[PDB]
């Protein structure tokens, strides 16, 4: 645990949170769980709420994780967000086996409706749909729009405000770090046009893995996101290869630029336990130490 929490500095800035990913694997190991309790304000489950993990096969839901998560959260007074609803990434075969419009309509339904019920009132956004474009800006073509066509993503955030009026619904994806890259722009044109037609998304969601020297390209792109008209964005899975105190200080000013900004959440807390570890991307080293790169963040926001 660092001396400075930058969620408490961050706070003091206007903001909402500063959060990390985590899971219950994570949470009884190492000093992961003294680090965000003293450091961070928000977390977000790594694993334990995708479609593989909550409904292995259809109707038999297993919350296992998720509910190791949600209560530990709450016992410590840490702001959740629900990750991941709709994805073409780690899903159950039995899914993508639907061929049928009808069915896999009411199945994508009843996976989120099960999922948000559940924890009524306490997750402050979720991910409804995550990665649903191609780099070029098009619509991602997985089994959901192979099957139900472009109107799958309506529904799902119709379907999600249902179940939990309460939450920011969100859009995620990743690459739209650059306010020229064609991406950036083509989901900030989609998510107008549907919240024109009535469709329910309160955030965009910006992963940010980055690599070194994109920080900058950040500072230019959230604002871009921004004009999108949604009432929020979020830099959702931030992680930095070589983690660089010049990308890292990058991205968390381009988010106290834009108004709409209401936090950042890093991809995990140490760098072995980091999806991209091999890059040590994270704030806090193997010794769980916090690194120059947390130091400047925090120097930044004071
Ligand atoms: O639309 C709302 C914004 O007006 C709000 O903006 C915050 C206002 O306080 C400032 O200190 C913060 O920097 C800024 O982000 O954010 C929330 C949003 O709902
Ligand atoms: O532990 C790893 C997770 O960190 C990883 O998380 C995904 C990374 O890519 C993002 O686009 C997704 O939103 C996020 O869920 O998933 C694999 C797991 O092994
Ligand atoms: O069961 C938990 C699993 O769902 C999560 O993905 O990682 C931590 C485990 O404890
Ligand atoms: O697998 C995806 C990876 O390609 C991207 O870089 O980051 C997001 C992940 O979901």
């Amino acid at each position: 645990q660092a001396a400075q929490s930058v969620d408490q500095l961050i706070k003091a800035r206007g903001k909402v949170y500063f959060g990390v990913a985590t899971d219950q694997n994570r949470l009884t190991t190492g000093k992961n769980a003294a680090i965000i309790q003293a450091d961070f304000g928000q977390v977000t489950p790594e694993n334990s709420m995708k479609w593989d993990a909550t409904e292995p096969s259809q109707g038999n839901f297993n919350f296992a994780g998720a509910d190791y998560l949600v209560n530990w959260a709450q016992q410590n007074g840490k702001l959740i967000r629900g990750h991941t609803l709709v994805w073409h990434s780690q899903l159950p075969s039995w899914v993508s086996s639907i061929t049928d419009k009808n069915t896999l309509t009411n199945v994508m339904k009843n996976h989120i409706t099960t999922l948000m019920t559940r924890y009524k009132g306490k997750i402050r956004a979720w991910d409804v749909v995550n990665e649903a474009f191609n780099e070029d800006g098009s619509l991602r073509q997985t089994v959901f729009l192979n099957v139900i066509g472009e109107d799958y993503i309506p529904i799902a955030f119709q379907t999600a405000r249902a179940a939990d009026p309460n939450a920011k619904l969100y859009i995620n994806d990743y690459n739209l770090d650059s306010a020229s890259y064609p991406k950036t722009q083509a989901i900030v044109n989609r998510v107008k046009q549907w919240r024109a037609a009535g469709v329910p998304i309160d955030g965009i969601g910006s992963q940010t893995h980055l690599s070194a020297g994109q920080g900058a390209g950040v500072l230019q792109a959230l604002p871009l996101l921004a004009s999108a008209g949604t009432p929020e964005v979020a830099i959702t899975e931030l992680d930095v290869a070589g983690a660089s105190p010049t990308d890292y200080v990058n991205v968390v000013n381009a988010c106290l630029n834009v108004q709409s900004c209401v936090g950042i959440t890093v991809w995990g807390v140490a760098d072995p336990d980091s999806w991209r570890a091999s890059t040590t991307p994270l704030l806090f080293d193997g010794n769980f130490n916090p690194k120059p790169a947390y130091n400047a963040i925090v120097q930044d926001l004071q």
